[PDB]
């Protein structure tokens, strides 16, 4: 019901198209479908194609997550090691506990060092100011940078922690920090490392961080169009895109551009656990709960909060979930849908992905929306993909 649902959304003028790529571990069941049209900077229309270059936005986080785990395999990092030396900017952050009534900020020194595992699972304390009201309040009083100067990761994310390292959960720049950590410990750019360790083994050559400079890629950017002459990804994140315009260097949190076909090669290598990217036991460890007791309780409070629908990535409020290395982790079966220990996340409001090892299925579904982005419609469209792909998978299994 992707077919009729997506077409209805095209007819209303709220999306231009969609790219969907799903596969089992061996490529027996494969479903690839490009729907709709893209618009070129010239205004001319072209059918959506499976090798259109998409803005991944926070789907970047999974890829940065793999890159960090590869440095762990190399012995350049450990999951639980002290990062204070490699990233002193993180060690220097204090923990904001709240405000007095005259609205002055209470902070405390950090009780422990920040580790890679905390960065990868959003339990370090680094929080997006637009999601954490306490951090939103601090940003505004200790304001303002209308500097507009292009900022590196460490010049962009200068706020205190939202909670003692390891003891909470809040979505934030942990993978931008992890990406910077990967650059520092390898002595090269994040693009260089990923090209060599992730894209080359999979035969991927059509990928770049913001800003996209390559002419061949720019000619295939969905997001280079009259509504987005900057190729900022506005349609994917729903207004802006502010962080991209203001950054300098690679942002492992949200910066990558990639085709759906190339993104699913990465998903499938994890699903099949074929050693192309990581040793099997390291992949297995991604699909485990890595929040401790306090952090798990914080996670569940955020999932029950008004932001919870975003944080639940379409999963039901009755489904117990944790956070793995790479995204949300289901902790029980939903019969007919995600098996237990499905890893899932997404990008902006328009893109979502899952890796269901128990049921042997992975996929990405990426709506190409029309500004202004109808957020409630995106949620529905993503949900249609997440469930219709299981329907298609069952029908195929039944036909064998
Ligand atoms: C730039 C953030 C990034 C990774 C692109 C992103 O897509 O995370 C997604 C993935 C999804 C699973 C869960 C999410 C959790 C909360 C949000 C609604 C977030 C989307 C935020 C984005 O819509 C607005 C930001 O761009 C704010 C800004 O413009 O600075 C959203």
């Amino acid at each position: 019901h992707m077919d009729t649902t997506f077409q209805a959304a095209i007819d209303t003028g709220k999306i231009n198209g969609a790219v969907v790529c799903a596969t089992d571990a061996q490529g027996h069941f494969v479903y690839n479908k490009a729907t709709g049209e893209r618009t070129l900077l010239s205004g001319e229309k072209q059918p959506q194609q499976l090798d259109d270059v998409l803005y991944l936005a926070s789907a970047t986080k999974l890829i940065t997550t793999i890159a960090a785990l590869q440095c762990v395999e190399d012995g350049l990092l450990s999951l639980d090691g002290d990062l204070s030396s490699i990233a002193p900017e993180l060690a220097a952050k204090y923990v904001l506990t709240g405000f007095t009534d005259d609205e002055s900020p209470l902070d405390d020194p950090p009780a422990r060092p920040i580790t890679l595992k905390m960065l990868l699972t959003h339990s370090s304390g680094t929080s997006y100011h637009f999601l954490d009201p306490s951090i939103a309040k601090w940003r505004a009083q200790y304001a303002n940078p209308e500097n507009e100067k292009p900022r590196l990761v460490e010049e962009m994310f200068t706020y205190p922690l939202s909670f003692q390292p390891g003891t909470g959960w809040m979505y934030g720049p942990g993978l931008d920090w992890a990406g910077r950590v990967v650059e520092r410990v390898t002595g090269g750019t994040l693009m260089e490392f990923m090209q060599k360790r992730i894209f080359d083994p999979l035969g991927i050559t059509d990928s770049q961080f913001y800003p996209v400079t390559r002419e061949d890629l720019r000619a295939r950017l969905v997001d280079l169009n009259p509504s987005d002459p900057g190729a900022l990804g506005s349609a994917v994140i729903g207004g802006g895109g502010e962080m991209n315009l203001r950054g300098r260097g690679a942002f492992g949190g949200h910066g990558l551009f990639l085709t759906g076909l190339d993104f699913v090669k990465i998903l499938r290598s994890l699903l099949a656990n074929d050693g192309m990217l990581l040793k099997p036991a390291a992949v297995d460890n991604m699909f485990q709960q890595h929040l401790g007791p306090e952090a798990a309780a914080s996670h569940r409070a955020a999932l029950a909060s008004p932001l919870g629908p975003f944080f639940r990535v379409g999963t039901d409020p009755e489904t117990k979930v944790g956070y793995g290395l790479g995204g949300l982790l289901t902790l029980e079966d939903v019969d007919g849908w995600y098996g237990e220990r499905t890893l899932t996340w997404g990008g902006g409001l328009t893109l979502t992905w899952f890796i269901d090892r128990k049921n042997n299925l992975c996929g990405v579904g990426a709506i190409q929306a029309v500004l202004p982005v109808d957020g409630d419609l995106m949620a529905d469209l993503k949900q249609t993909f997440r469930h219709d792909i299981y329907r298609k998978y069952s029908a195929w299994k039944g036909q064998q």
